[PDB]
DNA sequence: TTTTTTTTTTTT
DNA sequence: TTTTTTTTTTTT
């Protein structure tokens, strides 16, 4: 356990795990910062971010938060349990 | 405005505008359904879906719903206002 | 009969039969073509894709041409003629 | 090299690559001949057949035979380069 | 739970 | 070369 904290990756960046090889994390590149939400690989002891994913800016997820609750909306109506 | 709605695409797929080319959105592929966040772009005037950009599962998308207040809080560490 | 020719399913994609219920087809995705030998099923009074069968890329489907005739007289050696 | 011959799985049985992952091969099941091609994946130090391929009998892949010239046509229409 | 690869591999 | 995962994993 660890409340409070997180996991850091060798770059010193947060990140949060969405699926074995998914991280969501945040990143400063050329003094902003972006929400990565991408494909890790593991090559010579070290994960390292794949080609799939993408960067948000802050207003690009700050919209994403904006529309949850309606993307929420859908996946019940497509069966799935959201909460 | 249309808070609480949504667009809806030529294939009938639901959308959310995230920025002025990128979108998040659902869709069937192999009967499971995926959110994508992604990067669209012209063509022959239709938008069309990118290669910069990832399409999560159900259960991933709930897994960064759980990350959020973490990522928030890591951003107004940062300086931004969530 | 129809030697040289094919069939064409509604998506206008050309196909073979090699059975009752087994097709080669050729089809684009993601902008390259494959070559696919796959088992079909019936719903909703059309043929559709099942699970069973691979798609090979254009350069599988060479390698394989270049495998033919060992093959071919492997089977031959197991008493088949071809 | 080696002339006339091929390589052989850990069942005894031939089979000729047609991509680093992909084999096609000969097998003998229930008494019949199966031309199979199919994915294939390493796990305990031996490669073992994947769940992507199909299994052709000899009339089926005798019937495949008979249509690679149409098919060779179709891709060479494509822009491919097929001898 | 019925189609479509391999190689390379972040950040508006 | 502009969408869509993970786990498990032969043979009519």
């Amino acid at each position: 356990s660890n409340p409070g904290g997180s996991q850091v990756d060798a770059e010193g960046n947060p990140f949060w795990e969405i699926s074995d090889k998914r991280r969501v994390g945040i990143s400063q590149f050329k003094k902003m910062d972006f929400i990565n939400i991408r494909e890790y690989y593991e090559a010579g002891g070290e994960m390292k971010p794949g080609k799939k994913g993408i960067g948000l800016t802050v207003d690009q997820y700050t919209a994403f938060l904006k529309a949850i609750p309606a993307i929420n909306a859908e996946l019940r109506s497509r069966g799935h349990d959201i909460t």
